[PDB]
């Protein structure tokens, strides 16, 4: 019968009810703020700040296509009339596309395949699709990508590695922005950064490209026929000191555990997780379509993190505020489709953001199953979901639950029942309670469930518990001589506890 364990889902903190009071909107030193703030009100489209465009083309800003140094070869001639002229076509097949993108993208013209977007024009959509594409959604994306200059009017910081700052910029920017990443309009990006032009969604023959193209295109559909209104934060956060976690004497926190339902859905309020790639969306312009690559698909305002975030390193996370969600979908990789249009339906708050907050934390890759027990290894983990979940300056009452899953496991080799107790303590460490998606793995839910009653009930602490994962290393993992260990993870740890 029971979906779910633990304490009730309705008993879990969530935002907006669970929020703080926020302070001022304003720039800082820390904080880039690309509206005009004194302006900002419910259901209106924020006014850019500042009124002219400025201008900043060097190695820690976004550098924009309209920049007066985005030059081509003719004696040097402006890149962004070349966009304009060549984007400024009738375009009635997908030919006619391809060539005007590779107008300002000469040297790749023998490089960049489309035969994705072929094949989705021409073999994927009805007729009646196809032409409301090439009649009204295209020239409307075209004409929000060359408004850029009168909407993007602020130079962008990158989030470079090590800094600790914010960037609250309007949906609309967004927007603006994410139509000239569709035409490949962003100089010098095609190295520590993740892709963002979508020339690799074009590419290929592919089944998942199509369904990844109507995601999109069901975005871009709804932006340009009516702004949004809101908007959304960026911030790397970057810690420098982490839990001495055998040490660590605070106790666990309370878990509610469910092999139905999702993160997206059933979260709703909480911090959501992101299973992050280090180069943030993954492979969401190009081949991927998994957990990160389809939340970036349904909530597309994430994918302009790619444009600012530098690599993640092991102690940083992206923690992004007020992405809406734009589509929904059935399955995963080769099953994913896009459903249907969503009408999101979530609150705002007092800086006019969605309540939803997604953290982007990169789990490691296990090339060999053993190796995610070396307790140097634990730690990294560890400490990568703390950055995630830790909200300095903020007490505990006000933080949502945490929403999140089997991270890492799938095709990085993470095993879910270590990496469901890491979490664990990760979130007691951060004070934040856990509610855990297993995607339909009812005996998983059950596991995690009977492990976190039982260190419960026996008010093991978040150092009492690590000292276990680390005895399971020395006894059992460390002078193994086989692929996986004699005596598995939860069994071990019931055994030892029950010993004393
Ligand atoms: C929406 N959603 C969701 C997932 C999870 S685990 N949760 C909790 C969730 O809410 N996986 C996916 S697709 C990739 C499947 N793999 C399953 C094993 O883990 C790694 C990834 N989508």
């Amino acid at each position: 019968d029971k979906k779910w364990l633990g304490t009730p889902i309705e008993e879990m903190r969530r935002m907006p009810r669970c929020g703080i009071r926020l302070p001022l909107l304003r720039p800082s030193a820390n904080h880039t703020v690309t509206i005009r703030v004194d302006l900002l009100r419910a259901g209106e489209v924020p006014k850019p700040f500042p009124t002219h465009y400025k201008d900043l083309w060097d190695n820690k800003h976004v550098k924009m296509p309209c920049s007066e140094q985005n030059l081509y070869p003719v004696t040097a001639g402006s890149r962004w009339e070349l966009i304009q002229t060549a984007l400024l076509n009738k375009f009635t097949r997908p030919q006619n596309l391809k060539d005007a993108i590779l107008k300002y993208n000469v040297a790749y013209s023998k490089k960049w395949d489309f035969t994705a977007l072929i094949d989705f024009w021409d073999k994927v959509l009805e007729e009646a699709e196809a032409q409301h594409l090439y009649q009204s959604i295209l020239p409307d994306m075209v004409k929000i990508a060359l408004c850029l200059p009168n909407i993007c009017t602020q130079p962008i910081p990158l989030l470079a590695a090590a800094m600790n700052h914010s960037i609250t910029m309007s949906q609309e920017q967004i927007a603006s922005l994410l139509a000239n990443a569709f035409f490949c309009t962003f100089p010098r990006r095609n190295s520590s950064y993740p892709d963002i032009n979508f020339n690799r969604l074009f590419e290929g023959r592919s089944s998942r490209k199509p369904e990844k193209l109507k995601t999109l295109f069901c975005y871009f559909r709804r932006v340009t026929a009516a702004a949004p209104t809101g908007l959304v934060t960026f911030t790397r956060q970057s810690l420098e000191d982490f839990p001495e976690w055998e040490r660590c004497e605070k106790p666990l926190t309370r878990l509610h555990v469910t092999y139905e339902g999702t993160i997206e859905e059933n979260g709703q309020g909480m911090l959501q997780v992101d299973f992050a790639n280090r180069f943030v969306g993954g492979g969401v312009t190009s081949a991927g379509l998994v957990q990160e690559e389809i939340r970036f698909l349904i909530n597309p305002e994430l994918i302009i993190s790619r444009l600012f975030t530098e690599v993640l390193d092991h102690n940083e996370c992206l923690i992004i505020t007020g992405t809406e969600q734009y589509s929904e979908y059935t399955g995963y990789a080769e099953t994913y489709r896009w459903s249907r249009s969503h009408e999101d339906g979530s609150e705002r708050d007092d800086w006019q953001r969605r309540c939803t907050e997604i953290v982007a934390i990169d789990a490691l890759h296990f090339r060999r199953y053993l190796d995610q027990f070396v307790p140097e290894k634990m730690r990294r983990e560890l400490n990568k979901a703390y950055c995630g979940f830790l909200r300095p300056g903020v007490s505990s009452e006000n933080l949502s639950a945490v929403a999140t899953g089997n991270w890492g496991c799938g095709a990085f080799g993470g095993d879910a029942r270590l990496k469901a107790l890491i979490q664990i303590l990760a979130a007691a460490a951060a004070e934040r309670d856990v509610v855990y998606f297993t995607f339909g793995d009812s005996e998983l839910m059950r596991d995690i469930y009977s492990m976190h009653i039982f260190l419960t009930e026996r008010k093991l602490t978040v150092g009492d518990v690590y000292k276990l994962l680390l005895r399971y290393y020395n006894e059992e993992c460390r002078n193994c001589s086989t692929p996986g260990p004699d005596i598995k993870l939860y069994p071990f740890i019931y055994h030892a506890v029950e010993s004393c």
